[PDB]
């Protein structure tokens, strides 16, 4: 006995993914210290990204030995020590293109 499909039409977020998923491949996360300005690890590098992708209000990282509040909104690292960041997002991309 099978009952069979459901609901082949109704679109998915699932399927259109393949267009976030197109972009994330090249994406770049770096954060601005104090004084200083550093990026995040190739691991946490993505980490951010798919919080932002994702729709996510903040996310948190390990940054200095230390968990931090990443807010993608304004886009901020903020830790309950006293210490503060700026998350910058940047596209990987080179090619001649005028449009």
């Amino acid at each position: 006995g099978s009952s069979g499909s459901s609901g082949k039409s109704i679109r998915l977020a699932k399927e259109k993914e393949s267009q976030a998923d197109y972009i994330s491949t090249y994406v770049e996360w770096q954060y601005i210290d104090k004084n200083i300005t550093q990026c995040f690890d190739k691991m946490t590098n993505m980490k951010l990204e798919v919080a932002w992708k994702a729709k996510k209000k903040d996310t948190v990282v390990q940054i200095h030995n230390q968990d931090f509040t990443v807010d993608l909104s304004t886009n901020t690292a903020t830790a309950p020590q006293g210490q503060t960041f700026t998350v910058q997002r940047l596209v990987k991309a080179s090619g001649p293109s005028s449009g």
